[PDB]
């Protein structure tokens, strides 16, 4: 039977951390942190997402807003409600909830936003500090992930990892982690790409100690494809209910660690963004 | 047996496609593009490196100097050359050959270049810009790695490729561009570490389509690794008094169904894409 993680409850903990050194750093006479997030449109699931990361901002005592905008917002705007945030020495933390309308260039909004109060991670240059070991903010999912990692003591030197990708920069920051000398992680890693057949991505996942599927696809990952006792960390929602990538009750069975779909990963991500707001509030 | 792939001829149609860009790009009255590389130390193979690229920037039309600074430049000397450097409006590209000495941080050298003439991409913005496909000038050994397969029509697209890299600047790159969306070959990657035993790392390449090794470990890459008709490209440099690759050339060309040589292979592309990217910076 494999043991299956809790990512909520790994995550309550880790608020906690951060619930108290944002009280020290309080105590201490420095101003409470604020994080703010843009919401754009009302995609469901970002609402939803959204709603989350600020309920633990409540949690761990940082002020929180959401500033929500009409879809029909223009580029330009956004970029003033950034650079009036950018501005505000009370906002610490900065980061827009993706993905953003056809008519808005992401890849300009991410980079608009202050490098020090960017908690996603997803400025360029915090994008380079990243590939580079020179960061001091990981991106929430993929720091997430290693944090279930470390924290459950998975071993990663020399091991095999096989990350099934939706994206680039859904699994490659994923891999960038484990495959980093010692964050480091020190292992060899597959980064399977959504156009290599579930046929040939078994030939990768069956060599792995931990199988980390992000690809969006439900039962992409089944008992078949993976070997006995390996680690299997779930990134994947799926939609009336909301599933992994993983076939849960089959590879429960041949699995050594599982993550669930709801209640793994995602608690995670939010619980990272605590840890890199209070990161921003220090400068 | 296998076709292998000359480097020098792909890099030669490169070179020629750069030339023709430059002089068009001088046709319109534009200044003439300027390359300065600055080399730190006395290091042979550095010395040797740099004069290729000087030879290269010449042929195409690009007007180059090397300044050669003694090892014990201290890193405040060499800020204060690279900033000389970046305001000067007649360089516009500017790298600084690696390796650099003990005493100096590669990194904050690199953080000094101007992104806009980071003709090496190394600078902290430019590596983001690769990973986020934002980028104007590719690293060039991972971008001629790229363009030996691409020019040689090697298929990537969800095929399997694994990267043997003697560290994360260098596997994790080539990996970048052949993972990424269609430069991106929409492949699935393996990035062998360093720390990985030979068996593992045959557990991988026996599947893989194409088999990139940069560990700078000779005979790492040998013919029972292979499957039939993989492609094989070899951008490690061993001394052996011989210089020499990463793989088993004679055994791996029968196996292979495409082979690099060592040298004559990745490196005289790594040369070839650098070309590019200097035009690329002095256009703006
Ligand atoms: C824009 N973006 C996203 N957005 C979308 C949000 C909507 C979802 O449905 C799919 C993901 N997720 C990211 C990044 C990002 O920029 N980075 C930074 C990064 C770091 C290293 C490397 Cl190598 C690279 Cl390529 C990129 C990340 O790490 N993650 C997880
Ligand atoms: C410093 N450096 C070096 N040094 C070489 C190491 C081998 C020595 O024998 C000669 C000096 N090679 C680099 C970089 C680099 O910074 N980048 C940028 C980059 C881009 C994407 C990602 Cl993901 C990452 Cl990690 C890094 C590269 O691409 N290559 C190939
Ligand atoms: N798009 C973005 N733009 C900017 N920065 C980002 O990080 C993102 N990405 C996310 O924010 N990803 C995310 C995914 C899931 C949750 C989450 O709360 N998951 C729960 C419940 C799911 C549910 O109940 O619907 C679970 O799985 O347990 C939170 C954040
Ligand atoms: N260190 C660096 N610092 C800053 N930016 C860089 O890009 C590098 N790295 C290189 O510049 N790498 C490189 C390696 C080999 C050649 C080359 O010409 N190889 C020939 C002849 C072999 C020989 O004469 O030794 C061949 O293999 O055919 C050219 C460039």
């Amino acid at each position: 039977e494999a043991v299956v993680i809790s990512g909520r409850k790994l995550a309550q903990q880790i608020k906690q951390e951060v619930r108290q050194e944002v009280e020290e750093w309080v105590a201490s006479g420095n101003k409470r942190p604020h994080l703010s997030v843009i919401l754009v449109g009302e995609n469901p699931a970002s609402h939803s997402y959204v709603l989350n990361k600020t309920r633990a901002a409540a949690v761990v005592g940082i002020n929180s807003e959401t500033i929500m905008k009409p879809a029909s917002i223009s580029e330009e705007e956004l970029l003033n409600l950034i650079n009036k945030l950018n501005n505000d020495d009370n906002v610490d933390g900065l980061l827009v909830q993706l993905p953003l309308p056809e008519h808005i260039d992401e890849r300009r909004i991410c980079n608009a936003v202050s490098p020090d109060k960017d908690v996603d991670g997803f400025h360029v240059i915090n994008v380079g500090r990243m590939c580079l070991d020179q960061y001091s903010m990981l991106p929430a999912t993929p720091w997430g992930v290693w944090e279930i990692i470390k924290r459950t003591g998975i071993p990663t030197l020399g091991k095999n990892v096989v990350v099934a990708g939706r994206s680039k920069n859904v699994g490659m920051p994923i891999a960038m982690l484990l495959h980093t000398d010692g964050p480091g992680g020190d292992a060899t890693v597959t980064i399977s790409h959504r156009y290599t057949p579930k046929e040939q991505l078994k030939k990768h996942t069956i060599l792995a100690d931990i199988v980390i599927s992000a690809a969006g696809i439900p039962n992409l990952i089944t008992a078949d494809m993976i070997k006995e006792g390996a680690a299997v960390i779930d990134v994947g929602i799926n939609r009336p209910k909301l599933v992994g990538d993983v076939d849960f009750e089959g590879v429960r069975q041949k699995a050594g660690y599982i993550t669930p779909v709801p209640g793994g990963v995602g608690p995670m991500t939010v619980a990272m963004l605590m840890k890199n707001t209070i990161i921003a509030a220090k400068k």
